[PDB]
């Protein structure tokens, strides 16, 4: 499971740190996933880079996770709701303004480890 | 709707301004959203992290939109066409190199405000 | 196709540049992909930005390809075998680390030149 998170700039490396940890943390009790494989990563939008609504300068915050297809529907729910929480109690930034997007790929098109797909390894 | 605007960098800061600005209209216009849930993203690529055709340093423009699944093919043709446009018209690198990719989103894996998915938003 | 590599700081410029030369020619070579349509972007992740299973200030390397649908498995494996090959040989990162993911884009989804999608095009 890949999260990648969008972030707008001005968040000290105390908060950053916060946020990346809590984030792993919600995808190891949102689905179940091993902590072995889950990975973070950190985008950060300078000023003037980030349009909401046709404004400028406001604050940003928004969640990818690019995962193997196959999830229930109850750990889509709970995945988009924790990410969504942890971004709020870390950022300060309120849901109405956080997102969460699921992006799901087929295990042919999932690499792994050593180079090959997570259908070669019956994931 | 999600527009993700990769550049190669030497832009100034009044075209980057029109360009996100003109992103913007060109969704609103192309796809009926409301201008309340339109957002436009831009990361800037350094020289030599852009590799074109084998060739390095060269103008970039690509656009990526990130959108819930259900628009008409005539919708989807149109914010091709308008982004491609505006791009141009906003950097000056001709619709030739630019770029513009779609990905379609399941209500499902769609997240909306409230950490709420769009399926269970109803 | 698109290849956008995300990788932690750290290589010298000669490195990144073999990187994206070889990432390039491994595109050609495994799915016959014309030299004319192959890009490659790469995000570089600063410090604190990249979190691996728990652990921060680890090496990263993971590909992400976009893609026009239609491409077969042999050709799915074997360009997951050309990148991850290619990461290692060029970055130092083993391939137990870097990581290749393929994104499959309907044809109608999918812009080329003139602002046309490939559907479009009659592709």
């Amino acid at each position: 499971p890949y999260v990648t998170i969008s972030a707008t700039e001005g968040l000290s490396a105390e908060k950053k740190k916060q946020l990346l940890e809590r984030s792993s943390d919600a995808v190891v009790q949102s689905i179940g996933a091993p902590l072995a494989s889950v990975r973070v990563m950190l985008h950060e939008l300078p000023g003037g880079h980030y349009l909401n609504a046709g404004q400028f300068n406001t604050p940003g915050l928004m969640f990818v996770v690019d995962f193997i297809e196959g999830r229930t529907e109850e750990q889509r729910n709970a995945l988009i709701a924790a990410l969504s929480k942890t971004g709020t109690e870390t950022t300060g930034i309120p849901e109405s303004e956080v997102r969460v997007r699921l992006l799901d790929f087929p295990k042919a098109n999932m690499g792994m480890a050593g180079g090959i797909s997570a259908k070669a390894m019956g994931r």
